[PDB]
């Protein structure tokens, strides 16, 4: 300490596991020296955050950690060390809904399996749409298999606010194909667009293509905002032809939400395949969460 900052470097541990690098996939896949099982750990810099950077970080960390749903994504712990923060997350063997889709080769999915992993997602999203949580990457690329076939929505990309201008650059540069008319236009991000992304996935389980797809970023952006998607096959249901329709109304506020696609009867049905009563009681009905404290 002899200036013109020493021991202004971050350290946080909850435990002493070590995991060994296996491969990237900021995302590497690990194992655990203890039992080698697998986990994936994302690398997130923190030394070339400002303060507030760094406030809003550690927030989103700690929602990432209490976070807990048997269709998200367990969180296991975070470290920090050498100017950066690690969140080590549960590794899901089956691996993600996006190959899962190509794998098909082009044959259609039956309804059944459909609802039922579209059922799972949705029960996720409740989740943390209850607790007024955002998640800005509802993406088959951010949905995965377990090992006994549950689907689990990844826990990383909920955020407890978000920028449109910083979305939508990130969706020029990463994935375009979930952005929602609202963002297009620059409008604020809001509930109904994670509603949007989520048709997109229900659309790309339905047709294995993308909804909305264009020669150009800037004539993708018109073609979202103009709402004309190819139909979904006429050998699905009125119900999930139905809700395809209502997923990708053009105003946010027209969408609906997650419990009310969940109340409808097609879908209903599903639930107690996958949530215990007391849990059932608790989402639906007993645990209550308002944008007042
Ligand atoms: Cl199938
Ligand atoms: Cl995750
Ligand atoms: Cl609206
Ligand atoms: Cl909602």
């Amino acid at each position: 300490h002899h200036h013109h900052d020493l021991g202004t470097e971050n350290l946080y541990f909850q435990s002493m596991e070590k995991y060994v690098r296996l491969q990237k996939i900021k995302a590497i896949l690990v194992k655990s020296t203890e039992d080698g099982r697998q986990y994936v750990i994302k690398e997130i810099n923190i030394s070339r955050m400002s303060s507030k950077e760094r406030e809003e970080s550690r927030r989103e960390v700690a929602v990432l950690a209490n976070m807990k749903h048997p269709n998200i994504v367990q969180y296991r712990e975070s470290f920090e060390e050498n100017g950066s923060l690690y969140i080590v997350m549960d590794y899901c063997e089956g691996g993600d809904l996006f190959k899962r889709i190509n794998a098909q080769k082009g044959v259609l999915f039956q309804e059944d399996q459909i609802l039922d992993w579209f059922v799972q997602i949705c029960l996720a999203l409740k989740h943390v749409h209850d607790r007024k949580i955002l998640h800005r990457d509802i993406k088959s690329q951010n949905i995965f298999l377990t090992k006994d076939g549950t689907v689990q929505l990844g826990d990383f990309g909920i955020a407890r606010v978000l920028n449109s201008t910083v979305e939508l650059a990130r969706a020029c540069i990463g994935t375009p194909y979930y952005l929602s008319p609202e963002i297009c236009e620059n409008k604020p991000y809001n509930n109904k667009s994670d509603i949007w992304a989520l048709g997109c996935v229900l659309y790309e389980l339905c047709t294995l293509k993308h909804a909305f797809e264009a020669g150009s970023m800037k004539n993708l952006v018109l073609k979202i905002i103009s709402g004309s998607f190819p139909p979904v096959s006429l050998h699905y249901s009125y119900d999930l032809r139905s809700l395809v329709s209502q997923l990708f109304k053009r105003n946010p506020r027209d969408r609906p939400s997650v419990n009310s696609i969940l109340e409808k009867g097609f879908i209903a049905k599903r639930i107690e395949k996958f949530l215990s009563p007391q849990l059932i009681a608790e989402e639906f009905c007993l645990k209550t969460f308002s944008k007042f404290g």
